[PDB]
C-alpha cells in the first residue's frame, strides 16, 4: 500500500496517484482505458471532524477516478481504497462528458491542421494550404450544442492565425468554427457564417519587448528596484500543509478542479481555539458572452468545471510572480496514461506588509499622544490560464481576523473577426482593426462550509433601513433614525437573495447557539461583497440553465457529503436540464437551513465591456470580497500586536 | 516689501505669505479686535490658470482668502488680499454664518467646562466628585445645528467623558449630559440633561496601549520578524517643487486647511502627446450622520471637512511608521488665531510601492513556457486626519495602466454614549462594552472632480448593463444571452442626479464628445467604478438631508463656475440647511446644460457602520475605495513598454530544447 499522508486532507501524492491508476487498470484489465481525473475523495465532514476533534475513526484514504474507454460513450467513475489497493465503488455514466485536461487542449491543433475540410476553409479565408502550421486554435469544450448533446465528446476550435510563432494570435481570428470529436480525433462539422470574412491583413498586435521596440521606438528604462527582504525569516509556520499564522490555523489543500482548498480554519482566541470554516474554495465559474449571433452562444465557459483551476494552474516563476520570501507547494495529477504529472510551484505562500492595522492620536496635545500598529497579511495564491484568460487568485488572511479573496483578471480578450465595414456594437468592441471583442461577464461561485464558533449555523441578509416612522414623529423627530434589518433564512427558498445597493446588503453566517457577552448578538462572520452582477442571460437561457447558482448572489442549502460542484459533477455538454448540482440541492426550497449544517454559495464577479486599453494584453482588473468577524470577538483581536509607534499622554508630557 | 512669488500658481501659501496676508488684514481693520479663522490660497480661476499654463497667458494674481472674527460682532468677515500689493481687494461681513473650527478651537473647551459651576454640578450628580474635574474630558464638536440658537452664537457641544487616569482611552466612560458652549464668549450657555439619568460607569476603562494589554491579556505578542523595504538606487518619481512626474503622469500636489490634499493639472504623457485628464480632484465635503433618533443625538452628523478641515486636523506623519519605505514629505502651513503661521510637519507622504502584477499571459501549448509577466508599481500621495475620535487615512493612488484610485481606511475610536445597566442599545446602537452604546452612523464623502478628459468640453453619462430587450427564442436573441451597455448621456443637471444601482452594475463615464477613439469609435473617457455608494438613510427634509444636499445622490453633475468648491456651502457649522447655497444653488432648477461644456462631477460614496465589539476600544482599519479608469482613452494597454519581470517567447522556449 502507498504510505499514508501526514493529514487526511492532504492531496494524493504521486505514489498514491500511481497506486490508484494501477488499481483501476487492473480492475478493467483487457479494456482500453484512459484517465481523466484521479483525485482525493475527501473524507465525509462528520468523519473528518470526528477524527480531528473527537478521537474518532481514521477516515479511509480514497481516490476518486474518472476514466474513458475506447468505443464506449461517456465515462466511468468510481473510488479506490488505497490501503487495500481495491476498487470499492464504480459506475458507468454513458450520457455525460468530463473536464478537459491540458493534454486534451493540446491535441486539437494537429487534428484541425490535417483535416481536408478545415484546410479548405483556411484557403477560402486567405491562408494557403501549405501554411497550415500558421493556423492555431483554442479548443474550448463545445459547451453545449443541441445538435449533439453529450452523444460525442466535443470541442469547438476557435481558430486564429499567426504570421510568426511569437505573434499573439488574437488580432487575427478566422471566421469559422470546426467541431472536433475529442476521442475520435476527427473534425465532424464546421460552423461557417453566412457572411464570409477573410483573415486580417493588418500587422499582429504584439506585446513582447522586441515587438514594442518596433511599435513605440523603445522600452522604458528599467525602473530602480524596490527590494523586499525578511532577514530574520517569516512569522508563519507550516507543518506539512497545515499553516499557523497570527492565531489562524488551517489546512492548505489543492485539487485539479477548484485549485486551492482551505480547510479546518480556526482562530486561537487567547488559548481558546475557535472554529470558523470547515472548507472554503471556488467551486464553479461561468463566463457568459453577450453576442446573440450563431455560434457565439456556445461561449460561456464554466472554467472550473470544464478545464479546472488546478489542471490549468501556472508554475509560478521564481521570483517574478511572487515577490519576497515564499513557500511553494507543487500540484500532482494523473495524465491520460495514468502516470503522475507535477506542476512545480503551483501555490505560493507568503506574508506581506498591508499598511496600517489601526491608529489613534489625541488632538489635545497636537497628536503627540498616539498609537500606530502596522498590518501584515498572509497570502496563499495561484494563477491559472484558461486559453486566453488569466485568473490570479489570492486568499488573504488578516490580523483583524478577516479573510479576503482577491482576484485579478488579466491575459487576453477572446476575439472574433470583424469586417472592414462591420459595426461591433452593441455586443462587442472594435479593439483593433478587424477585431471584435465580445461583451461577457466573469462569474464565480464561492463555496463556504461554515463552522462559526462550532457546529449549528444559520445565515441571514442584513439590510440598512431608515426607521419606518416619519420625520416629525415622536419616534423619529429629526428623521435620522436607521437600523440594520436582519432576515434570518429559515428554509432554502428564503436564502435565494441578491446584492442590493438600495440597502447596502451584507450577509451573516452565524451561530445562533451562542451569544456575544457584550453586544448580545450571535458570533458571526459577515460577507461584505459588492461586486455581485446580476446574471444578464434570460431565465430559461442555456447560460441560466447550466449555471443555476449564478441567478442569485446567495444560495444556502443543507450540507450533504459530495455537494461540491453546483453545475454538476460532469459539466461539459450538459444542457442544463435536470435535477443536479445546485438545482438538486435547492429542491423545492422547503428544507430547513436554520441552526444546522449548511453550505453557503456566493455568486460574485464582473461584467466586462472591452475597450482598447484591454488589448493586445489586458491590465489586471480587480475583484474582491471579504468575510469579517462581527460579534465574534469581544474586542479588537489585534491589540496585543506590538505597535510600530506608541506614546501615551504621560510620556508625551514628560518628554517636555 | 511683498512676499516672494511661489514656484507655481497652485502652490499653497508659504509661512511668509500667510504672515503678509494677516498683517495686511490687521492693518485694514486697525483699531478693531480681530482673530483669524482661515488664511488660505484663493486659487486662480480655471480659465486664468489654463491660459497661463497652456496659452502663454497672464500670470494670475497671487491671492489670499481670509475669514476673521471680531469681538462683539456676530458671524464673520471674509475677503481677499492681493499679496503683491499687500492690500485688501474684496471684503464682506457675513453676520449670520459660523466658520470652520480650528485645532485651537477644539482645545479651548475643556478649560471652560471644567470651571463652569453648572457643569461641575452635573458631574457630581453623575458620580464624579467636584474636586476631580481634571478627570473630565470632552470632544467639543460643533453644535452642528440646533434650532434653539441657529447661527446667532458660535456654539460647540461638549461630548463629555471621564478618565480614571490621563493615559486612559476615555470612550468607555461617556457621561449622560451635553454642555453647550459659546466658543467666542468662553462660557457654558446651556446643558442638555436627559430625562433618565445614568451615572458614570464603574467598570475598568477599555484600554489599548501595551502596558494595558499586558494587564488584560497577560503579555504582548513577540515582535514579529521584520519585512524590510528598500530602494537602494532611489525612486522613479521626480518632484519639481510640488509638481510630480511618475510613469507618464504629471500633476501638481496641493494642500489646504479644508480639503487636505488637492491634485491639480493632471495629465498623461502618451508617447510624447501630453494629454490632460483632470483639472482638479479632491474630497470637498463629508457627512457622518448618526442613526439614533433620541435627543440630542440628532446633532451628531459631522461634516468633517467643512466643520473641522482635513488640513487643520491632519497628523504629522511619524517617520518610518505611518509610511514605510523611501518617502518624500510635504509640510502644511496655516494661520493661528493671532495671525501667526503654524506648521504641521510631514503632513503629506509621497512614495512608490509594489502593487503585485500589472499583466500576465502564458501559452498552454508549451505548458506555459511561453510567458510574459510584468509587475506593477503604484504611486501613493497620502495623509491621515483625526476628527476627535475618528481617523481617516486617505491615499491617492496612481497606477501604471493609467487609472487613478482613492483608497480610504477608517480607524480610530467609536463615538460612544452611556448605556444603563438594563438599557437595550438596539436598534440604534450596539453595546460594545459594559455601559457603552456605540450608535449607528454612516460615513459619506463628496469627491469633487473637475475633468478635462483629453482637453476641454466634457460630458458625463451613466452606464448600465442590460439584457437585450428581445426575448429568449426570438431571431434577435435565440439563446437569451445577448447583453449590452446602455449609456445615458446627461444633457441637463437634472439628468445627472443618479444613484449607484446594483441591478445594472452602474458605472459613470466622464468623456470628451469632441474626440473619437480610432479603434473603437467611442469618445475617450475615464470611467468611475465605485460600488461603496450607500443611500442616504436620513429622510427627505431631515436636518441631515438639508445640510448635505449632495449626499442624496451618488452623482451630481453641474456647470463649472469659479468658487464652486464646497457643496454644503462656504461656512458650514450651524447652517440649518435652508437656503439656496452650495450644491442646492449649483443644481438650481436642474435645467442648465452639462453636455459638452466645463462641468463639475461630485460623487457621494462611503459606508454604513453598525458597530460591533471588534471595533472597540480601537477599531481595525475599514477600507473604502473607488477608481477612475481610462476606457477608450488609449488605443492599447499603455503599460506595454514597461520592462517585463519575465519574458520568454515561443521561439526562445524551443531554443531551450
Ligand atoms: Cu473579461
Ligand atoms: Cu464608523
Ligand atoms: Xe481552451
Ligand atoms: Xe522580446
Ligand atoms: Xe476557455
Ligand atoms: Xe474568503
Ligand atoms: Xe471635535
Ligand atoms: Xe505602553
Ligand atoms: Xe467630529
Ligand atoms: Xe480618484
Amino acid at each position: 500500500a502507498p504510505a499514508r499522508p501526514a493529514h487526511p486532507l492532504d492531496p494524493l501524492s504521486t505514489a498514491e496517484i500511481k497506486a490508484a491508476t494501477n488499481t483501476v487498470k487492473s480492475y478493467f484489465a483487457g479494456k482500453k482505458i484512459s484517465f481523466n481525473t484521479v483525485t482525493l475523495r475527501e473524507p465525509a465532514r462528520k468523519a473528518y471532524i470526528q477524527w480531528k476533534e473527537q478521537g474518532g475513526p481514521l477516515p479511509p484514504r480514497l481516490a476518486y477516478y474518472v476514466i474513458l474507454e475506447a468505443g464506449k460513450p461517456g465515462v466511468k467513475e468510481g473510488l479506490v481504497d488505497l490501503a487495500s489497493l481495491s476498487v470499492i465503488e464504480t459506475r458507468a455514466l454513458e450520457t455525460v462528458q468530463p473536464i478537459l485536461t491540458v493534454e486534451d487542449l493540446c491535441s486539437t491543433e494537429e487534428v484541425i491542421r490535417n483535416d481536408p475540410a478545415v484546410i479548405e476553409q483556411c484557403v477560402l479565408s486567405g491562408i494557403p494550404a501549405n501554411e497550415m502550421h500558421k493556423v492555431y486554435c483554442d479548443p474550448w469544450t463545445i459547451g453545449y450544442d443541441e445538435r449533439w448533446g453529450t452523444g460525442k465528446r466535443l470541442q469547438q476550435a476557435l481558430v486564429y492565425y499567426r504570421s510568426d510563432e511569437d505573434d499573439s494570435q488574437y488580432s487575427h481570428p478566422l471566421d469559422f468554427c470546426p467541431i472536433v470529436d475529442t476521442e475520435e480525433k476527427k473534425v465532424i462539422f464546421i460552423d461557417i457564417p453566412n457572411r464570409r470574412r477573410k483573415v486580417s491583413k493588418h500587422k499582429h498586435a504584439n506585446f513582447y519587448p522586441k515587438h514594442m521596440i518596433e511599435k513605440v521606438g523603445a522600452m522604458r528604462p528599467e525602473a530602480p528596484p524596490i527590494n523586499v527582504t525578511q532577514p530574520e525569516g517569516v512569522s508563519f509556520k507550516m507543518t506539512g500543509n497545515v499553516m499557523e499564522w497570527s492565531n489562524f490555523k488551517f489546512h492548505i489543500g489543492f485539487n485539479y478542479r477548484e485549485g486551492i482548498v482551505l480547510s479546518d480554519v480556526s482562530y486561537n482566541d487567547h488559548g481558546n481555539v475557535r472554529p470558523i470554516f470547515h472548507r472554503i474554495s471556488l467551486s464553479e465559474m461561468i463566463v457568459p458572452y453577450g453576442s446573440p449571433e450563431f455560434p457565439h452562444q456556445r461561449k460561456h465557459a464554466l472554467d472550473i468545471g470544464e478545464y479546472g483551476a488546478g489542471y490549468m494552474t501556472n508554475p509560478l516563476s521564481l521570483g517574478c510572480d511572487c515577490k519576497g520570501v515564499i513557500h511553494y507547494l507543487d500540484a500532482h495529477f494523473s495524465d491520460r496514461a495514468g502516470d503522475p504529472i507535477t506542476v512545480k510551484n503551483a501555490v505560493c505562500i507568503h506574508e506581506e506588509d498591508d499598511g496600517l492595522l489601526f491608529k489613534h492620536s489625541d488632538f489635545r496635545d497636537n497628536f503627540a499622544t498616539s498609537l500606530v500598529t502596522r498590518a501584515t497579511k498572509l497570502v496563499v495564491s495561484q494563477i491559472f490560464t484558461a486559453a486566453n484568460y488569466e485568473y490570479c487568485l489570492y486568499w488573504v488572511f488578516m490580523q483583524d481576523g478577516a479573510i479576503r479573496l482577491d482576484i485579478r483578471l488579466t491575459g487576453i480578450l477572446n476575439t472574433y473577426i470583424l469586417g472592414d465595414d462591420e459595426e461591433a456594437g452593441p455586443w462587442g468592441t472594435r479593439v483593433y482593426p478587424n477585431v471584435n471583442a465580445h461583451n461577457h461577464q466573469h462569474l464565480f461561485s464561492l463555496r463556504i462550509d461554515p463552522r462559526i464558533d462550532g457546529d449549528g449555523n444559520s445565515a441571514a441578509a442584513c439590510d440598512a433601513k431608515s426607521s419606518p416612522y416619519p420625520l416629525g414623529s415622536p419616534e423619529n423627530m429629526y428623521g435620522n433614525a436607521f437600523y440594520s434589518e436582519k432576515t434570518t433564512f429559515k428554509t432554502v427558498k428564503d436564502s435565494l437573495t441578491n446584492y442590493e445597493s438600495a440597502t447596502g446588503r451584507s450577509w451573516d453566517i452565524f451561530n445562533p447557539n451562542k451569544v456575544n457577552p457584550y453586544s448580545g448578538k450571535p458570533p458571526s462572520y459577515k460577507l461584505v461583497s459588492t461586486q455581485c452582477p446580476p446574471l444578464l442571460a434570460k431565465e430559461g437561457s442555456l447560460v441560466a440553465k447550466r449555471a443555476p447558482w449564478a441567478s442569485h448572489s446567495v444560495n444556502v442549502v443543507p450540507y450533504k457529503d459530495n455537494r461540491l460542484y453546483p453545475s454538476g459533477d460532469h459539466v461539459p455538454q450538459w444542457s442544463g436540464d435536470g435535477v443536479r448540482g445546485m438545482r438538486e440541492w435547492i429542491g423545492d426550497g422547503s428544507e430547513n437551513i436554520d441552526n444546522t449544517d449548511i453550505l453557503f454559495f456566493h455568486t460574485f464577479g464582473i461584467t466586462h465591456f472591452p475597450a482598447p486599453e484591454d488589448f493586445p494584453l489586458m491590465p489586471a482588473e480587480p475583484i474582491t470580497l471579504m468575510l469579517r468577524p462581527r460579534h465574534f470577538f469581544t474586542e479588537n483581536p489585534g491589540l496585543d500586536i506590538q505597535p510600530s509607534y506608541a506614546m501615551t499622554t504621560s510620556e508625551a508630557k514628560r518628554a517636555v
